[PDB]
C-alpha cells in the first residue's frame, strides 16, 4: 500500500539520521551513513537554517519532527530535535495559560 510504504520509508530515514548524528567512524559502512552524515555536518555549519530558507535544513527539521515526537534522549544530537521538544513544551505552557484564562474570565470584572 502507499500508506505502509511512506511510513516504512520515514522510519528507515529517522533510524539513519539517529545513526549518522552520532557516528564517528569514517570507517562506517552503512549505505545511508555518508549522505546523512553530510546533511548533519551541513547543519552544524549553517547559520541561517530555516529562517533563511536553507533547503537542506528545511527538509531535516521536517524529518526531526517525525523523530522528536518519540525521542526520549536528553542530550539528543539530531539537529533540531531539542528545538522541536522546546516548541512542544512551549505549546503546553501556553495551553495551561489558556486553561487559567478560562477560569479567570469566569470570575472577571
Ligand atoms: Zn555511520
Ligand atoms: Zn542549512
Ligand atoms: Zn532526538
Amino acid at each position: 500500500s502507499p500508506g505502509d510504504s511512506r511510513r516504512l520509508s520515514i522510519q528507515r530515514a529517522i533510524q539513519s539520521l539517529v545513526h549518522a548524528a552520532q557516528c564517528r567512524n569514517a570507517n562506517c559502512s552503512l549505505p545511508s551513513c555518508q549522505k546523512m552524515k553530510r546533511v548533519v555536518q551541513h547543519t552544524k555549519g549553517c547559520k541561517r537554517k530555516t529562517n533563511g530558507g536553507c533547503p537542506i535544513c528545511k527538509q531535516l527539521i521536517a524529518l526531526a519532527a517525525y523523530h522528536a515526537k518519540h525521542c526520549q534522549e536528553n542530550k539528543c544530537p539530531v539537529p533540531f530535535c531539542l528545538n522541536i521538544k522546546q516548541k512542544l513544551r512551549q505549546q503546553q505552557l501556553q495551553h495551561r495559560l489558556q486553561q487559567a484564562q478560562m477560569l479567570r474570565r469566569r470570575m472577571a470584572s
